Order: structure tokens, then sequence, then C-alpha cells
């Protein structure tokens, strides 16, 4: 009963069993020893920002307490702390874009055997798209050199605006303007994020928040977007593909690989390097019929659009992945890599192979990846798992479930190509009421929440209700193993929405990638505002993220709500212990940037909430429901 | 009161919180009481928010239950992750001011900074030729000016190898970061990397997550606040040798006593402009006051100290009981370091509090912001406010407690070399003698843990003592000031060594360098005294020292001390006790890596003794005598 409490699916539950019986420890049995949480940690009334503390803001009856060491009361606390998990959040997506940029500069260079541009026309419109002189005709390793330079100044800090931001519309960029939340430079506003919440620096709540909006904005629109559009043009825009989800992606009779993290000039190199006709008479030679290659995460999420490579799980799949019996091998980068997987692994033949420099895990196989050394190194990679397959216990194995059928590869570029080449279509079917609105889920998993039971509860209520759902991240996983990433799935759509559907011979849930691929929601929300002359706070859009747990997650739906999409939470971030920065979160927001936060653990009150705001919006348009 | 004596080592402090409890005003240790007992866990560092699958703890329990977080980090990522942030946000203190030394620079250069000038064009023209700035003593000023400002926004990019002024560090000590992976690249960048790798599933080795802590550190002192320190001597003059006043005594009954507050000079520099108009001496004249008298705090009071000669009101836990004397009618603030309860007690009387910088906000402050293009005008529009508070006085309240005590500043590396001579020889030849026996920067602030300055001044009088010259920046200015050990006649409380240095050349035995992002000079000074003796820098006979620290600032500061060869101490631990391995790298594994570990120790005696034990080491390694 336990086991049936903590996921809705058959191979989580045949994992969690196996992994009980072999005395293995999960992430659900250590979320269990840290319950009941502290009060002031989940209030956000925790202050560790100096040594004359720390310092806990409670009330209390004989009035002791009400303020830090230094003075600061519960609403700069609580703020500083929520600005700088957005800030963290913020890094994560920051950096992983930097790293796009000196990979595409490897490129340019000619310093990166085995990289190419896949996608030089996506290259031409983008670098024009900047302001590349002659985008469109000169070389394109030069063409490519000064999109980096465009790039990287937006890690400077000489600009007035992130480069990117063009794409907002006119009204929405004089907003941020006026509000002093346009985003300069990707590093300068988690800098300056963290020099505001020292002691002693920004102690007002409601400063401190404007500047968090303007730190995820710096994400959104910066770090996140730059990772997108650069990782198209290094390995291709993704197209409509059909793959498979679940643990039953991995094969007993071949050599398992599963990549995990986030970035994918790793793990795009492994594929390759699998692919290679003496790297599969090694496996074969070994005892294996193939290499498999299946994805963990945003870094399968990414070789799921652009290679079709199937998924084997998400956040809470990824242990229940090795006591399948049947890893040989994880490959990791960074972000989200919960470090227990290298205990777990140490329990079987596993090998577990870090590649990032800023990806450390104690007990770890380092195999440091770089694009000058990507090819050899990745050979290397695959040539352990295939050592470890070798090594692999077969009385452990047991693979519980057979895959199930997906199509992802839903970018921008693949939605407007089959709707002609126009938004028209769907500007048309949104005015005619088949499409009432769109929401954007792009969730993780959260132990605290039965696995998906909220994300596809949500997806269902939405598509229901003729509202399509655009899927990122772990909900990526979850409408796949519910059977709603098919064109198939029509059939458990409104009347409205599946015909479209058929229409397009498209699901009524479209994948359109990682994390870091909300850039694409973003590029689309301003590409529908600015098409029809309005703000981004004007479409009948939503976000949600029903079983979120990270600080990317939070700067996601900071820079989706500071962006005018109404972004609903299942959980509350750390912040109720003030009641001003709550309201803020939940209601001042609305007054400012023309959305908010909403926090509901309920997925169907979460639907009414998310179909609210469309249908106001749809009046607001002049439309009916 | 017992309780009062117990506080602080003043006179000036004890007639205040004498006076503050007799009006019911409560103060940063009465708050500090009733934080106590802490959390265990906050202190020891074993505590994790960094995502809502938390918050985590970590504890020792006979179930062996709690031992890891949920993701299955284990104490020793938590801890170093916690530490790595605590260090991220005292180097991007640091980092923001000298980016905004950066942009006032530039607006002199595009002649859009109204009242604003390049004060030392000497200065420019060295330290952008010293960068690589083409023709640096002949061109116009302006242009030597605006190509320094974009090799100082480069360090704040993402293209650059190692920052600009990493030239500075003796060519061994760059080998070394360059072998460890420590060479800071980006000023920002090293700040944003830290906050990813502390992110969740990133970085889970406390190992590699300390070595980008010194990396991220050494970003701040080679970086943000060698920036800030160099720019703001050409902005606003290099400091020289001037004499000046310490503690509340230095405001006037019969003056508009104006109190500035925070760290950025381009503020409270603009604001003595002010003072000086006749319009607005007029202003003071018509209220009755007999002047205007601008008085310093903290770190922004260092530096109008060291190029002015402003006297100094006080340090951290003298600013509120500066309102307290109630003779307080404006405090100018800019951002750091600035407690927001000193909004509270200004209501309690007629003192205007008044913010000046985008983000340094307290709610219920009077908002002036200031930009260089509009400084001019805004900083004499907040005189004004102080003037008019001024006329709201209550001269009932005011208690003045002291009488101000004389001491000596602007001992910037410029001055320490004119005094003697032109070069560093005399002073090499002093150390090399056993004259003196090495040099101990004191830096760090108060903490309420600490009785206020009694460990700033024991170790201060425990090491010149023992002929070791201190450097004193930040709030231990005040510390050594009030003391009497500013003065050059306070060589008679050296030792026979030191004293006889310092009268030959004029100068005290306790050298006051600035604020805290002038401990850079330090690092100049460690670096230009190892590449002219060609070892590294942890072979000089050296050491930092933070008796009374509580900041992040301060830990960044302590932090790339230690990464650059330093030996340095601290009263109190970090939040790092709750991890035997963090713990010991802090303590013992960095010695191994970079020549240099932390120090903690509470005795300030016993902190002498770990000192002079690590410069008496240094100078047998050196071939000379202890
Ligand atoms: S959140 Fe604060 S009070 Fe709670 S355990 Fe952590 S440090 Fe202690
Ligand atoms: S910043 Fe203020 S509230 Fe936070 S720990 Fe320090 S004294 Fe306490
Ligand atoms: S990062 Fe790990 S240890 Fe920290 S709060 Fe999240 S689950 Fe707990």
């Amino acid at each position: 009963k336990t086991i049936r409490s903590r996921s809705i699916w058959d191979d989580a539950h045949a994992m969690l069993e196996k992994a009980k019986a072999e005395g293995i420890s999960t992430v659900w049995d250590r979320a269990a020893e840290q319950t009941p949480a502290c009060k002031f940690g989940e209030l956000g009334t925790c202050c560790r920002n100096c040594i004359m503390g720390p310092c806990r803001i409670a009330n209390r009856k004989d009035g002791k307490m009400r303020l830090g060491v230094c003075g600061a009361d519960a609403d700069v606390i609580v703020a500083r702390n929520f600005g700088r998990f957005i800030a963290g959040g913020a890094a994560g997506h920051s950096d992983h874009g930097r790293d796009l940029i000196e990979t595409l500069e490897a490129v340019a260079e000619g310093k990166a055997p085995g990289y190419t541009i896949r996608d030089v026309a996506k290259l031409r419109r983008i670098a024009a798209e900047l302001g590349v002189a002659d985008a469109a005709t000169r070389p394109a390793h030069d063409v490519a050199a000064d999109l980096v330079t465009i790039c990287y100044n937006d890690f400077g800090s000489r600009r007035n605006a992130l480069a990117f931001l063009a794409r907002a519309p006119q009204v929405r960029r004089d907003l941020w303007q006026r509000l002093g939340m346009t985003p300069r430079g990707v590093d300068r506003e988690i800098a300056e994020m963290m020099h505001r919440t020292h002691m002693g620096c920004d102690n007002d709540h409601t400063s401190l928040l404007v500047h968090a909006a303007r730190t995820a904005l710096a994400d959104g629109w910066g770090g996140s977007m730059i990772g997108t559009e650069l990782s198209d043009i290094l390995f291709g825009t993704p197209r409509p593909r059909q793959s498979t989800v679940n643990l039953g992606v991995l094969r007993k009779d071949a050599v398992n690989i599963l990549v995990h993290g986030h970035n994918p000039v790793v793990s795009e190199m492994i594929l390759a390097a699998t692919r290679e006709p003496a790297v599969r008479q090694a496996a074969q030679d070994a005892g294996a019929a193939d290499i498999n290659v299946a994805g963990l995460c945003c870094t399968g999420n990414e070789l799921l659009m652009r290679q079709g490579i199937p998924m084997a799980g998400n956040h809470l799949m990824t242990e229940l992945a090795i006591v399948t019996g049947a890893a040989d091998a994880i490959v990791a980068d960074y972000q989200c890599i919960m470090p227990s997987l290298v205990q777990i692994a140490a329990c079987y033949h596993t090998r577990f192979v870090t590649t990032s420099p800023k990806g450390r895990f104690t007990g770890a196989t380092h195999v440091e990846v770089h694009p000058h050394n990507a090819q050899e190194r990745c050979r290397e990679i695959v040539m352990l798992a295939i050592d470890a397959y070798t090594r692999r216990d077969p009385a452990r194995v047991d693979i519980p479930s057979q895959p199930v059928s997906i199509m992802s590869g839903f970018s921008n570029e693949a939605i407007l190509e089959a709707l002609g080449g126009t938004p028209k279509p769907l500007i048309d079917a949104v005015v005619a009421g088949q499409i009432r609105g769109f929401v954007g889920i792009v969730g993780c998993n959260n132990p605290k929440i039965r696995q998906d039971s909220a994300n596809v509860t949500l997806t269902r209520e939405l598509i229901r209700r003729d509202i399509m759902v655009l899927a990122t991240g772990c909900v990526t996983t979850a409408a796949g193993k519910a059977g709603l990433l098919v064109p198939e799935a029509a059939s458990k759509a409104g009347e409205g929405l599946a015909a479209v559907c058929r229409s397009l011979g498209v699901p009524p849930v479209l994948h359109m990638g990682s994390c870091v691929d909300n850039s694409r929601i973003l590029q689309l929300c301003a590409l529908l505002a600015t098409t029809l002359g309005v703000d981004i706070s004007d479409l009948p859009v939503g976000a949600s993220s029903p079983e979120w747990y990270s600080e990317k997650a939070a700067a996601i739906a900071m820079y989706a709500v500071a962006s005018g999409i109404p972004t609903h939470l299942g959980l509350p971030p750390n912040i109720l212990g003030s009641e001003n920065v709550t309201a803020m979160a939940l209601h001042g927001l609305q007054d400012v940037v023309g959305a908010a936060f909403m926090v509901e653990p309920d997925p169907v009150k979460a639907a009414d909430m998310l179909e609210a705001h469309i249908v106001a919006r749809r009046a607001r348009l002049g439309l009916t429901s």
C-alpha cells in the first residue's frame, strides 16, 4: 500500500518492490526520514546570511524573535531567501547557455572534431535577427563567430537589454522598462541579486521581488533562450517524430546506456559513438545484440526531440532505472542528478560516469568531456558501458513494462510548418473557440506528491476543456506513459481540440522539449502577441508546475509570470511565513505585470483557475469561450 | 549595569547604551539576546533549503535516519554548498561596488557626470598602461579612461581566461592557480557558476565546491575589490597621510550633523561637495547652525577618511548608538552592512534616513536615488533635508558622550612607498633585519557575540608589541583609533624594532589602509613584495585576521587571502563545523594546495601566537632571523 501511494505507474511499483526486497533506500524513503520538516525553513522565516545569526522569525506570545539581529523583519528575510532561490535556478540555466556558446565557438574555430553546424539555415536566421551583418551570404563559420560575440555580450555588463528581448512585444518591453525589470546581463542579474540579499543592502521586500523578476527574465529571455536556439543550430531543429517511453525502453539483449543531466553537447556525441561500426563490433563481441541508448530528464528530452531516442523516465524514475538491473552505464553532466544514483549504482554493475567539471560526484568515474576531445572521450565512455555489461548479473534483471509510443519534436519551427508557414490557422482556431487556450505544463516530480498523479490529471482536465497542453521537462514522461503524446489521444480531448488535432495530425499534448526549451513557449507567446498587436498578458495562455521541486522550476515560473503568463504551482515556495510576500506573489504582481502565481495542490481546482484566467483573457480579446 | 559594560569597551558606547535603555530603545545586542540560543543546524551548516524536496537536516541519530538529504546529499556536500553560497554573497557585495565605479568612470569619460572629474590623472595613466592601454601616457585622459573602462568591463564578461589585475600576482602563484583550476576568469561569472554548482544535483563533491569557492573569492580580491579601489583613487584621489578624529564626539551640538553610511564613495564624495556650496551653507546658517558637519560610518566613512580626512563617528555596532546621541540630523546610506533597525531608531528622533542606491532600499526610508548624471543636484537636495531635520531637533534629548580621539589616515600603497623614498627597499631591509618581523592585516567587523572591539584592540596591541606591523581596514580602523594606536606617538606601544622604524618614518605602528575593498591594497602590497623578492606570497611573513567578523564579505576576504597564500585567523568559525571533512580542509587541507589555511581562535592572545608562529616559520624558510 505504501508503494502504491508513491507512484501511479506499474514500472515504478515493480522497482519499488524490488528495491524494498533488496534493501535499497530510495528518494521516497529519505523523504519520509526528513518528515516532519523544519517549520522555519518551510515558511522561509530562517536567515543564515551572516554569523550575527542564524536568525529565526517566530510568532511568539511574548513578542520576542520578531526581528533578526540586524533588524530585518520576516518580509525582508523571506524575500531575500526567495531571491536567492530564483537566482540559483536562473544560474542553472545560465551556465547551460554559456556552454552552448562555447561549443558553437569551438565549431566556428574548427576546434570541435565531430561537431558541426547541423542547421545552417537557422544559424543564418538567428544571426540576422540579432544584427549580424550579411548573415544570409557570408561563410557559416564567420556568421557563427559573430553570433557567438553577440551571445557573449549578453553575458557581459554593458548592455541595456538582452538581445532576444526584442522578440517580446513593444508594450511588454515598455512595461519592463517602467518597472525596472528589463534584464541587462545574464550573469549580472544573478550577481546583483546576491549583492542585494547580503546583510544591510536591499531591505525592502518589494524591491527584492522586482529584482527577482528581473533575474528570472534574464534566464527565460537570455540563458535559456540562448541555450535552446544554439542547441538547434548545433544539433538540428526538432521535427515531429515517433519514439517510446518508460523503463521498457531498456533491452535485456543490449548494452543499455542512460544519459542523465541537461547538456546535449555530451549525449549527442555519446549517441554518435554508439553508431560507429568498430564500437558496435565490440558490443557484439561482448555478447550484446546492439548498443541501446535511452534518455533521462532534460538531456533525454533533448535526444528525444532531435534524434527520437526513447526516454526511460523522469525525475523519480532515475533511481528505479538502475534497479531494473539492466542499466550498464549512466552518463551524467549536471543539474538534477541525485547523488544517491552513485550509491545505487554501486549496488549493481552500473558505471556512473560524470563528464562535466561542474558536475562532480564523489565516487563517480570522471571522464571529462569538452568540445575539443568529445569524440575520443565519448568513445571511451561507451567502451566502459560495454565492459560493465559483461559483468551484469542476469538474475537481478527486471525490466517491468512494455514501452509506450509517443510523438515528439514540436519546436516552433515544426509547429509553424504544420500550419503552412504562418500562425494564422492557429489564430483562427483560437478565435473560433476550437482551441480555447494553451497551457504549458513544465513541472518535475516531488516526493510529497504521488508521482505524476497531478501531472496526468491536470493534463487530462485541460485537454477535456479544449485547452491545448504544451509539455516540457518531466511532464513529457507523464503525458507519454498516459498515452497522451500520440495523435490518437485526440479522442480523449474535447470536440474542438480533437478536430484541430486530427486536422493537423498532431497530439492534443505537444512535446516542446526540455526545461530550457520553455523559452520556446516564450517565443511562441511573443510571436502570437506581436502578430495580434497585444501583450502576452492578453493571450489565452497559462503555465503550470503541479509537482515542482527545484530552484530552476521557480525561476521558470517567475519569468513566466513576469512575462504576463499566469503560472500555477502545486506546492508553494518557502514564502508563507510572510503574508506581504505571499500577497505580492499571489495578487500584487497581477497589478504590475498582468500575471501572478497560483498555489493549488488539487489538479482539478488548478484547471479551474487556469481556465478562468484563459476565459477572462478571451473576453478581453472580444471572444467567446 | 554589568550587562552594558559587557557589550563594549568604549565609554561612548556605554553612555549611549545607558541612554537607549532609559529611552526604551532596543539595540543590536538586545535582538542578539533574543536569537540565543540559535538553531544547531544553522550554526553547523548541516541544513539545506536549496529545493522544496527539503528543507533537509543532517542528524546523528541512533537509528541512523536523517543521514542524507532527500536528494541523497550528505553533510559534506550540504555544508560546502552552503559555504560556497556564503562566499558568493560576499564576493557579489564587492563585485557590484566595483561595477558601480566602472560606470562612474565611464560617465566621466563621456562627460556625463557633472561635478565629477579624474582627480588623479597620473594614476589613471599608470593603471591604464599597466593593463595594456595603448599610449596611456600621451593620449587624452578621457580616451585613456574609456579604454580602461573597456578592460574593466571585460573582466565582468565571459570571454577572458584570467582577470586583468591577476598579472600583479607572482608567476609562481599564477601557475599554482592554473594547476588547481582556481584562476578567476570573470567577476560575475564565478558567482553565477557557484550558484549553478550549489543547485541540486550539480556539484556534489565538497572538494570541488571549495576549490571553486576559492576561485570565486579570488575574482573578488583580484577583480571586484581591486577594480573598486583603483578606480576610486582615479576618480577621487589617491590617499596620502593626514590627520583626523574618531568616535561619537566628532558630532557637534552647534552644527548640522550628517552621517554617511554604507560603502560607495560615489555618493558621499558629492554629499561633502554639496555641504561646501555657499547656498547650502547659507541654509544651515539661516537655520541657526554654526556649520554643516559630515562624519563617517563604516566603509564609506573609511573612504572619506582616507581621501578627505573626514572624522569617523564609529564602526559597525556604533551605528545605532550614533543616532541615540540625539544629534544625528541625517543618515545618508548607499548599500551593504546598513542595519535596517537604523530606520526605526531614526523614527524615534528627528533623524532623516536617506537611501541613495536602487540596490539599497529600506522600507520607510526617504529615497533620493543618486546616479553620476544627477549626483550634484540630488546630493544638494539630500543636505537640504538634513538642514530641515536639524530644525526639528529636540535639544533636551541631545547627549554627545566623549571627546574625539586624534588619528592619522591615508596610507595607500602609493603613500607607503612615498614615505619610503619611492621604493620598497627600506621596508624589505627592515623585515630582513628583523626590526619589522612581519605584517598582519587586521580586518573584520564587530559581532555582538564578542565584546565590541575587545578582540580587535587586544590583538592589535599584542602584534605591534611583538614588532609585527598592523595594517588596519574596515571596522578595526575605529577600534585602533579610539585606542590611540593610529598616531605616530603610539610607537611607544610597539616593540623596539617596530618603534624604531615607525619613529624613523613618522608613521604610526598601525597603518590605516582604507575600507573593506581596500584589502585589495594588501593583496597589491603582498604581490609587490613577493615579486621583488622573487618568491610566492605564501613565502612572505604576512598574516590576516578578522577577530570580530560577521558578514559574507568578511568570509570572502578571508577566503581570497588564504587562496592567495596568506594565513588568515577568524575569531569565530563559519557555519561549517557540522562537516569534519570541510572543516579539516579549511583548517588544514588548504595549506597543502594554496600554501595557507583558515584559523579559528576566539582568544586574541592565542590568535597573536598563531599568527606570529606562521610568520616565524616563513622567516625561517626565507633564511632570516625570527
Ligand atoms: S531552516 Fe533554519 S531553523 Fe530550520 S533547521 Fe534549517 S537552519 Fe535550523
Ligand atoms: S542577515 Fe540579519 S537576519 Fe540574516 S542572519 Fe544576519 S543578522 Fe540574522
Ligand atoms: S538539494 Fe537535496 S539536501 Fe538540499 S533541500 Fe533539496 S533534497 Fe534536501
